[PDB]
């Protein structure tokens, strides 16, 4: 009865996120080369092209700050604690708002050059398609209503980054404890995140996502290297993520919670990464450009200090403030200079080993979601489904362990569950509307 | 206190797993190479090395059932079920007699050419290993119990065929109503697979363990003919499960439990297996000579259904009979033979598409497994570790789902849960020894 009907509707669900993933992808493509476009205007006037540059960054920073603090609160930041919320019964899911606050948001906080990245917004859009699509249908039961809002998240997240195994992984793995493992419901994972990537694939070439050529392989007595860096990764996890939670304290002093306030806060936020941009590519922007240049060696080892340090304030100030967008991206490029970094002194330290910085830069981009997200198989598998080096398996679940393990020690939480546990303690703290 | 023990303990486990794994490995092509050598004596007679290859190959099974029969009982078969069994608390793990009896049993068996593959044995002689382990060191708790069972046959499974991702996938999808999973129980998995894979990578040439080539790439327009050829395995598997459970009760008619002709039995089976490998070499052996022979293309249509025939045929004899031996590698040549079958027809039928058989013979392996053992994404996975062909992932997704779907609708089961369900269920029956 109405098993039959949940698999069919997962497909209907994985179609529509795929087309919705795409959309908001090609989207904020073109915003950003508009942006590039219209910036030729003052081809040879500097300072005029990065006052107009930070203007007009700056706008679509505050249209998106205002539609999110106006129409979907609950649209503001990454979109995953809001989801994981929802599969487990303790938040809404009002697509009615979210789901045209979070894409015409996104493309004017991402489109705007900002350190956000899609994983979250599309994660997000996806759970809120599901449950559209329920609402819509009028389907009743607590299975299809949980079920779908699944098939939605992990369909988001594979037409994302084209990254089917991951969407999968996303559910059994980082989901674990919220999702509600049947026969049915698991299979309906399967059709939403197949539907969702064949949409991905008819529109997009099939390659590799982060272009970053064919690495050499990890021979044995190399091995151990790994697990150092993924030690160092554990470490600095916990420590990133108390950064990310005392940020969103300190930017709420800004505003106090005002909304003309915190949309002029956003525009001054949007307009830097928009004016960075220009003045220094590698400081702003998502992450996604500069990973392969990173990865190839181009960066002396002062240069991969200063990224670091300068991308570390550019991703809080983004993320902490409450625009709509992720943190995953950010999170890679950052793991990729580390790990980067850490490649280039174990060259030179080693001469024997016949190494290649780029093995580490892979690594690190692991090892940083496995220290703060603590997901690490979904984290490993989406790294190697973007680069498609697939011989790097071993490694990478060896530095995933080593940050696991030290991230657990230090005592680390998951990123996501930490701003669930604040949002859920916020809410039952402001029932003191009832005396 | 207790939990830095388990992890040391894991590291412990997995090392030793490893080695074991490759003792077996290592034991098994020597005999069958030790067999070729013994019969260049005989090298212009065929009549006379056709007959010493059968006597040969009959006293080795003879020597393996009989361990089973005499020593360890529930070393017959495969050993998932077994170990299945132990992590729900429902079977015993006697080391001190499966560990023995399982390794030299499975010598004798395999070595004698026997339609029998390594992933029971070696995930039995792991978990074992792991419970060995326990008792030696004497750790106390029922989380160290059942958490070393858990990474001692992940240990097993990523040791035997290069497969750290499979070997953690086999206990967070395929083991997952029986594993407690905690933080601590997944770092030891982690931990003993790690170990294992080092210790696989030590004595073996990290490469692809099914050299296939390169196949080329799954086009958009194809990719629905993947899910008619899961369906198909969808009907087939539950129908093959009937068969070897059937094949168990026919086979017990023949010995009625009695040790002395139990094994003769399986020295006429052995024999055979022996005969075949030198008369029809496809019909025979646990499957991984041939399935790249196939998979090239070299067999006419006619072939591969004779192939297919008679290894059902072979592969129900040899398992069902309760030698030590798992059915895996006999289930991954079979899918091999019908997919390939599929691919042929296909690249006639439409002359449009760009087609090619072998990524059909790939999607048939994950299809077989997906169909009869019902652990989806553990079986995809195996199969791309083992073939390296990565740019299959979406195809053998969507074929898995295919099998899954009809094998639930048709009445099928998972193979492993079946055979535990009648071990228990013959258990509590022969407590009419209670009157
Ligand atoms: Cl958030
Ligand atoms: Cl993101
Ligand atoms: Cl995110
Ligand atoms: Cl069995
Ligand atoms: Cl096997
Ligand atoms: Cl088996």
């Amino acid at each position: 009865k109405t098993p039959l009907a949940i698999l069919f509707m997962a497909a209907v669900v994985g179609t529509l996120v795929g087309l919705a993933a795409v959309a908001f992808d090609k989207g904020v493509a073109w915003l950003q080369n508009q942006r590039m476009g219209a910036l030729v205007h003052t081809a040879d006037n500097y300072p005029l092209l990065l006052t107009v540059a930070f203007l007009c960054s700056a706008v679509l920073a505050m249209f998106g700050y205002f539609l999110v603090r106006k129409y979907a609160p609950e649209a503001g930041g990454s979109g995953i604690p809001e989801i994981q919320g929802a599969l487990e019964d303790q938040r809404p899911v009002r697509w009615w708002r979210v789901l045209p606050v979070k894409f015409f948001g996104g493309l004017g906080t991402l489109g705007g050059g900002m350190v956000l990245g899609r994983q979250g917004p599309t994660v997000q859009i996806g759970g809120n398609i599901g449950r559209m699509v329920l609402d819509i249908f009028r389907l009743k039961g607590d299975e299809a209503r949980h079920t779908l809002l699944a098939t939605g998240a992990a369909a988001g997240l594979a037409a994302a980054f084209n990254a089917p195994l991951a969407g999968i992984l996303f559910i059994i793995e980082q989901m674990r404890p919220q999702f509600r493992y049947t026969l049915i419901s698991i299979k309906a994972v399967f059709i939403g995140v197949i539907m969702s990537t064949i949409m991905y694939r008819i529109f997009n070439h099939e390659v590799a996502l982060i272009d970053v050529g064919k690495l050499s392989d990890a021979p044995l007595n190399t091995l151990w290297l790994y697990l150092i860096l993924g030690i160092i990764f554990g470490i600095f996890g916990p420590i990133f993520n108390k950064w990310v939670l005392g940020m969103q304290d300190l930017l709420h002093r800004v505003h106090g919670g005002n909304i003309t306030k915190w949309v002029l806060m956003g525009g001054a936020i949007g307009g830097l990464c928009g004016l960075l941009g220009f003045v220094a590519p590698a400081t702003s922007g998502g992450g996604f450009n500069l990973i392969p240049i990173a990865t190839a060696g181009n960066f002396s080892m002062g240069m991969l200090v200063f990224i670091f340090v300068a991308r570390v304030i550019t991703t809080l100030l983004c993320f902490s403030s409450g625009a709509p967008g992720g943190i995953f991206a950010p999170m890679l490029a950052l793991g990729t200079v580390l790990g980067t970094a850490f490649g280039m002194v174990a060259v030179e330290l080693f001469p024997q080993y016949h190494l290649e910085a780029g093995t580490f830069a892979i690594a690190g981009m692991g090892a940083l979601l496995a220290a703060s997200i603590r997901a690490p198989l979904t984290g490993i598998i989406l790294v190697l489904e973007m680069t498609d080096n697939y011989q790097l398996i071993l490694p990478m679940i060896i530095t995933g362990l080593g940050a696991t393990l030290l991230a657990q020690f230090t005592g680390g939480k998951p990123l996501y569950s930490a701003i669930l546990a604040r949002t859920l303690a916020k809410q039952e703290a402001e029932q003191l509307a009832r005396s």
